[PDB]
């Protein structure tokens, strides 16, 4: 294979993120049953890892799903790491990696041996090696579940430094979520096109891909707008710049 | 008991954290048992909850304990969750809630009910229903520890927005953590009192409780060193009062 191998002690993490995850439901969705959420995550790691498809977490999707506030929705691109930390465990903002379901399986992998039974930790099918592994299936299943269930502002973080663009006009963002953001439910939505401290200023609002992007949504009849370096985001990456100039305070 | 009952799974919480921490471990330290962890760690939760003292969590302790990065130390103060962030999970630094035997725990509370044998969820003996409780004996341990595996530069982090002082003379600094520092593995101590976004200013360094304690770190032979709101730590605040005029930038 070409991809990562299954994650080490994955049912040990997996468990335990989803119990610690609990804490931080309401009470009313709190009835969560992390086993019964495992067993069936497991559903598709026993099949062949290249028959995975996006229905077969439909069950895990069932026994996991739950609310996300109306204006803490955080879709993002090219700055998983930022976006973690910024929201800060559903502090500041929940996106699809601080959802029950996405929690459980942030940043890990997974995968059945190619002909025997057991996890190969060898290595993961990618994308390329063939399209229905259950790393892939998994978050096109999720971030799907996640868009329909955004309301209210949406926010989208995206990296302004990244050589290719700001949006990319082909990732899970613009593939699966966009696609599937309810209209009725959503005010409007929010860019926050985030440079690197010095780093190199590929593309800012309204140029490049960012007009694609802008295009798009209004012409799904959305309301837009985008901001460079947004703030609260701009302070937390001068955390680790603090002696460069554009973090200086007055 | 003053204080709140055992965590909700513990044990899975316990063992999920382990399981993760561990990809943090270097090499030829990451082969550690999270089984044996927990149960060394629950030999504690077998006995009185107010007969409990801080050698019996040795063992637990011998099958956990690992190095600790030179200069990457940092010591608290009223300031748990702060440093907690601050540290990004052993990324910026290593406080005690981002060493092995420490994360374990961070936050949870644990106690055996008095006359049952199983947990109490209901409350748990805080240091004044009586000293020798679970939860104390276990930090008075883990604490002793980790200033004993400390060297290099010594970060200590003081809330100057505390109305009690930045430095409380009958504390985990104070009681257990500064008299193990050995003192012939560290370069110099360094301190940062934090004040809040606008908030109350009750003390900064060389005042009130900070001319006690920089005496005895002095008087001790360490060479001693005090920041008011260190920047990096500062523009980390700032992240939640962008607005304010503290955080303006330029
Ligand atoms: C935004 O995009 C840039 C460019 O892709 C990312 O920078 C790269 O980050 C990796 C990992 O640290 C480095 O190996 C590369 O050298 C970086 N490239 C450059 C030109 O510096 C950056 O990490 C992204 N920011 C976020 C928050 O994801
Ligand atoms: C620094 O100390 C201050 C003083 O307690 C903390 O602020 C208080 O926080 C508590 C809750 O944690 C509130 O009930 C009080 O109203 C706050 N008082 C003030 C004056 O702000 C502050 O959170 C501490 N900072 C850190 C990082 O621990
Ligand atoms: N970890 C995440 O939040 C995530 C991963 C893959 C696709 N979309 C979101
Ligand atoms: N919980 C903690 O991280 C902690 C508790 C007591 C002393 N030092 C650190």
């Amino acid at each position: 294979w070409r991809a990562e191998g299954t994650s080490a002690h994955l049912r040990d993490i997996f468990l335990g993120r989803c119990a610690e995850y609990r804490a931080l439901l309401s009470p009313e969705q709190r009835n969560k049953d992390c086993t019964a959420i495992w067993e069936a995550f497991k559903v598709a790691l026993d099949k062949d890892p290249c028959s995975v498809l996006p229905s077969d977490y439909d069950l895990f999707i069932t026994l996991s799903r739950h609310s996300i506030p109306r204006d803490k929705s955080l879709f993002w691109e090219n700055s998983h790491l930022l976006v973690n930390s910024f929201a800060d465990n559903t502090r500041r903002f929940m996106p699809l990696s601080d959802v029950l379901y996405g929690r459980v399986a942030d940043f890990l992998s997974w995968c059945r041996q190619k002909a025997d039974s057991g996890l190969d930790y060898q290595s993961c099918p990618t994308s390329e090696d063939c399209e229905n592994n259950p790393v892939d299936s998994f978050w096109k299943r999720a971030s799907i579940q996640y868009s329909k269930d955004s309301s209210g502002v949406i926010h989208v973080m995206l990296n302004g430094s990244e050589p290719t663009g700001a949006y990319p006009i082909k990732g899970f963002f613009a593939d699966y979520e966009i696609p599937n953001l309810q209209k009725e439910k959503i005010t409007r939505i929010e860019i926050w096109v985030m440079h690197e401290i010095g780093g190199p200023n590929v593309e800012s609002c309204g140029e490049g891909s960012m007009k694609v992007l802008e295009k798009r949504l209004k012409d799904m009849g959305f309301q837009y707008s985008c901001i460079n370096d947004y703030r609260p985001v701009k302070l937390l990456q001068c955390v680790d710049h603090s002696t460069h100039p554009d973090c200086a305070l007055k």
